């Protein structure tokens, strides 16, 4: 009754090769974004209908080999922007490969494409209702947490004092409950209403709390704010918020949604019973995990050159080799173990660990060095590297 229609989401996980040296910024929606409106060219109506997950952020440089995930969501009714999406997208061959397509809920590949399935308001209903009934104890906190998609872009109160860029929320105080759930009512009735006694009921119905915040703000060389924060829920609460949450799981909360921007994602509580709902964990994530990055010989190899300065090596080198190597296949295998600390003498006594555990996590530290510098460089918490002298002192 919250919303007495929807339209029927639908999706597609496009997983793509690189044949090509390609580097990218530190978010991928812009860069994605430009890619559909080069091909499609549709005009107007691909802000009504379609929309962007980019699962990748944060990697930025790219090589041949690395493959690339995301999805594209539609809304409406006998709709055909998928048909000419997979006509044209099919023959994409270069720069951009093509590995394969999946349809987002049924999981099968994209083949035998006459229609596919869709996330029809009652089942979002559905999942929320059950999801409800087998985790109400009416006694419990319920803390679920809130991860971003790194941007988002709200008006604290919807102020019009402040008149400018200042009207964004940027820190945890301006995150008012009441403020988020009419956010996320606003752009629910939108969507509807482009196919009040409700808008006073949700006032009321605030039991939920925002804890342990960590949110700050990203300007892309646009504006944004990024982080995560515990939201805990009260036992009085219906399922018809949960409905509202789960719906705008997909759809998006804030300004400019079109360009993909104001996504989140919430992992529950753990030792819950297993039910998935919507949109699945394993399905929207990086195509070569960080991991796979990590056992990747040239940045072993790399990692090698740059710890064996201070190495002080005693023992030979080719079991050194050797054990690295099985290590890999270890990891790979997802069954490794680290060492335990060892504490030698230099004068002062130092614990290191042996020395092919200290490679591995130098070559950790190599694959995750670009991404962190990039994101203290563009955030509020950042480094001033060219200090201005008068400033400073």
């Amino acid at each position: 009754m919250i919303l007495p229609s929807f339209p029927d989401l639908t999706g597609l996980v496009v997983n793509l090769k690189f044949t090509a040296r390609a580097e990218f910024s530190l978010n991928h929606e812009m860069a994605v974004d430009a890619f559909l409106r080069h091909s499609l060219n549709l005009g107007e109506s691909y802000s009504h209908h379609l929309s962007i997950i980019t699962p990748e952020n944060g990697r930025l440089f790219y090589r041949e080999g690395d493959t690339y995930r995301f999805v594209v969501i539609a809304m409406g009714n006998q709709q055909q922007t998928n048909s000419i999406w997979h006509t044209l997208i099919n023959h994409l061959r270069k720069n951009i490969k093509l590995e394969s397509l999946n349809d987002l809920f049924d999981g099968i590949p994209v083949s035998s494409k006459e229609s596919l399935d869709a996330y029809t308001l009652q089942r979002a209903m559905e999942q929320g209702l059950a999801w409800h009934k087998a985790a109400n104890l009416t006694e419990q906190p319920l803390d679920i947490q809130w991860y971003w998609q790194s941007t988002v872009r709200i008006l604290h109160a919807d102020h019009k004092q402040h008149k400018g860029e200042q009207r964004y929320c940027r820190d945890a105080v301006q995150l008012t409950p009441l403020l988020l759930l009419k956010r996320i009512y606003e752009t629910l009735n939108n969507v509807a209403t482009y196919f009040n006694h409700q808008a006073w009921l949700k006032e009321q119905a605030q039991y939920i709390e925002i804890q342990h915040p960590d949110l700050y703000w990203i300007d892309t060389p646009l504006g944004g704010m990024a982080g995560n924060f515990t939201l805990s829920l009260k036992p009085g609460i219906e399922p018809g918020l949960l409905a509202m949450l789960i719906l705008t799981q997909m759809v998006g909360v804030g300004q400019r949604r079109t360009s993909g921007l104001g996504k989140y994602w919430l992992k529950h509580s753990l030792k819950h019973a297993h039910l998935i709902l919507g949109l699945k964990p394993n399905r929207v994530t990086r195509s070569q995990t960080l991991l796979d990055c990590i056992i990747q010989p040239h940045i072993i190899s790399q990692a090698i050159a740059e710890i064996e300065k201070k190495t002080n090596i005693d023992t030979l080198n080719e079991r050194t080799l050797s054990q690295v190597q099985s290590a890999i296949g270890q990891l790979r295998k997802h069954q490794y173990q680290a060492p335990k600390l060892q504490g030698f003498t230099i004068e002062r006594l130092l614990a290191v660990s042996p020395l092919y555990d200290r490679i591995l996590q130098k070559a950790a530290a190599i694959v995750l060095t670009p991404g962190l510098d990039a994101i203290m460089s563009q955030a509020s918490y950042g480094y001033r590297k060219g200090l201005s002298r008068q400033q400073v002192r």
